[PDB]
């Protein structure tokens, strides 16, 4: 009743990377990001929330 | 004729990988490393001075 709980079930839904790309290939204000590389030599990459 | 001169030059004669490698190995006290990746992925490792 301080801390705040939550209720998580792991569909593993939205799995398919070509529905991935079109939900982050327009949106609200949901501003993405994505690492993509190793975790010794990678960064981050957000992008336009709209498109 | 006070100040000692300068003529560097952009020589690349020590530029065999290989020859980049024993340096690296059989260097000093040193503090190497190398940047590879592209500036998305781009990392810098940092190792030991002579191994």
């Amino acid at each position: 009743y301080t801390a705040v709980a939550t209720t998580a079930d792991v569909l593993s839904a939205m799995g398919s990377s070509t529905a991935v790309s079109t939900v982050t290939l327009g949106s609200g204000i949901t501003s993405a990001a994505v690492t993509f590389a190793i975790a010794t030599t990678d960064s981050n990459n957000t992008w336009v929330d709209n498109k």
